[PDB]
């Protein structure tokens, strides 16, 4: 007996799944990936529904400031997008004490504009909860309650939890390889030597992104293979690798990101009114991505503002990697000279993105050819720093441009460095008495 309630209003688009809204529990039946198939109880329909758009009653993650697997750093990212203000708050599950949590809110300070602070939160006994030991709560209810009318000790006093989004639809279930007659591809996006890309839909509903390939020097059945080992490869800063079409030409089915790729926004009108925080936010996604490829030990081989997308939410993601197991400026003499290609090639690559961001989608090395850049790239020469750019950020590009390969940093150091940019080790979570 399993009672499951709904944090969001959903909508059916395939035939055997169900309706709701926020607030209409339901009976669960069957646990079977992000499907599970479930009755309701308003209309006693038995169809599949999402589970991520669930919860079970009254735990945790039913109340509105709750949010559950989200980091310190993402914390951050969602508390000053818009529509949250001074005081927009959340509790999420600590990310350096498991089985425990962390109240993040937000701040102003003049001296440095917008922030969110981090209080840890204590639990034993057990008699309940504390943020400071002088006053102690049964419940994280009454707590918030507390908290939220003056700031007993904190830097801000609670207002409203924060402006949660919709999750993205998860893709139908048992719909991997797919019949091509289900797409409709209405718009071409881009064109490239071994394929095109467009805009299309998924039967009526679900907009999707389609990478056609013409075949040839690709195999056949040589392709189910990179595509059953990419899709192993689930993570928040890769483009989702959704459907395949089995006949050829095959059809790649993945997310449709809302604004293109990086390097049409930097050139764009919107991505240039893009502050340098927000670059380096940027840049600290690309390095969590290319951090997870670098924990499963492979190689992107073709790292560029091109090959990044931007989601509507000005969220990057990694696109077809791996796909050079299937253009040198960003490319390390290591790798130009005697092929080698390491993920340390990938910290140079990731130099030159750097470079690519904080210059707004400008050309590396400009002015110069190829040959120009490959004849003084061994001259010892690195590309200057920018005006607009921190010596510090340029350190960071300098440590990717290293001559020999292994004294080239790590796109975890990179990643938490990046993370951290703006915030002293000691300021992570404030601590008060
Ligand atoms: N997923 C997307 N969503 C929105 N726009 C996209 C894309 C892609 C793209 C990039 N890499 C991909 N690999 C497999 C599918 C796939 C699709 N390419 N593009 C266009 C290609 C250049 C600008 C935007
Ligand atoms: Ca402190
Ligand atoms: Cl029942």
């Amino acid at each position: 007996r399993i009672i499951v309630v709904a944090l969001y209003d959903y909508e059916a688009i395939h035939h055997e799944d169900l309706s709701f809204q926020k607030g209409d529990q339901m009976v669960v039946l069957e646990e079977s990936g992000e499907w599970w198939k479930a009755r309701s109880l308003a209309t006693r329909k038995e169809g599949y529904i999402p589970s991520n758009y669930v919860a079970r009653v009254d735990s945790l993650e039913t109340e509105e400031w709750f949010f559950k697997g989200i980091s310190r750093k993402d914390a951050e990212r969602q508390l000053l997008a818009p529509g949250n203000m001074l005081g927009s708050f959340m509790i999420r599950d600590s990310e350096t004490t498991k089985g425990s949590y962390s109240l993040s809110v937000r701040d102003y300070d003049p001296r440095q504009g917008d922030t969110v602070k981090h209080y840890k939160i204590r639990t034993l006994d057990n008699g309940g909860f504390y943020i400071s030991p002088r006053s102690t709560f049964s419940t994280l209810q009454e707590l918030v309650d507390h908290y939220k009318k003056g700031n007993d000790g904190l830097c801000q006093k609670l207002s409203v939890p924060c402006m949660s989004s919709k999750p993205q639809k998860p893709w139908e279930k048992d719909a991997w390889e797919i019949p091509r007659e289900s797409l409709k591809l209405e718009k071409k996006l881009g064109a490239g030597q071994f394929g095109e890309v467009w805009m299309a839909t998924y039967n009526k509903h679900t907009k999707v992104a389609v990478k056609t390939m013409k075949p040839g020097s690709m195999s056949v059945e040589a392709f189910l293979a990179e595509a059953n080992v990419m899709k192993t490869l689930q993570h928040d800063k890769l483009v989702k690798l959704h459907a395949v079409v089995t006949k050829e030409p095959i059809y790649i089915i993945t997310e449709f990101m809302a604004k293109g790729s990086l390097l049409d926004f930097l050139k764009s009108d919107e991505g240039s009114k893009q502050p340098l925080p927000k670059l380096i936010d940027f840049s600290a996604q690309i390095a969590e991505g290319m951090a997870f490829i670098e924990q499963r030990n492979y190689i992107h081989r073709d790292l560029r503002a091109a090959n990044i997308l931007v989601s509507a939410s000005l969220v990057c993601k990694i696109a077809d990697f791996g796909l050079a197991r299937v253009p040198i400026k960003w490319t390390a003499p290591e790798a130009i000279n005697f092929g080698s290609f390491t993920i340390k090639s990938d910290v140079w690559s990731f130099g030159i993105l750097l470079m690519e961001i904080v210059t707004y989608g400008r050309i590396p090395y400009p002015g110069m050819s190829n040959p120009e850049v490959i004849r003084a790239l061994e001259r010892g020469y690195r590309m200057p720093r920018p005006e607009n750019c921190p010596e510090e950020l340029y350190n960071i590009m300098m440590r990717c441009w290293k001559n020999r390969p292994e004294e080239r940093p790590t796109f975890e150091y990179i990643q938490s460095v990046l993370d951290d940019f703006y915030t002293a080790t000691e300021s992570q979570y404030e601590e008060i008495p």
